[PDB]
């Protein structure tokens, strides 16, 4: 139950305010605002230190491939488990998938006209 605005105060890498300052419009914009941090159990998960460790790895489809989802919740101290690991890329893909595409391949979701 933090404020999303916490996201801002995890960390004062040089490129974090940026990122958020993108990522939060992003999904304000779409549809999908982000108003508090999302939360693996207990745990308020700073999305700017999981998207960047994901990118890493090489994204999404090269964490799924490599399996590593077990590696990042052990890495971000978010579980050892195999529920853990799981519950991480479902936050991923929930949160911070659709900005990847948008972000890491120029990805812009067509038009919704269909």
């Amino acid at each position: 139950g933090e404020k999303i605005t916490k996201v801002y105060e995890l960390g004062n890498e040089p490129e974090r305010k940026l990122w958020v300052d993108r990522y939060l419009t992003f999904m304000e914009e779409r549809g999908s605002p982000v108003s508090s941090l999302p939360a693996v159990g207990k745990k308020p998960l700073d999305l700017f230190r999981l998207y960047v460790c994901v990118k890493e790895i090489g994204g999404l489809a090269q964490v799924n491939k490599n399996k590593k989802w077990r590696e990042l919740a052990t890495n971000l101290n978010v579980g050892t488990s195999s529920s853990a690991a799981s519950s991480l890329k479902k936050q991923y893909i929930q949160y911070l998938f659709a900005f990847e595409c948008k972000i890491e391949r120029g990805e812009e979701p067509p038009p919704e006209v269909f």
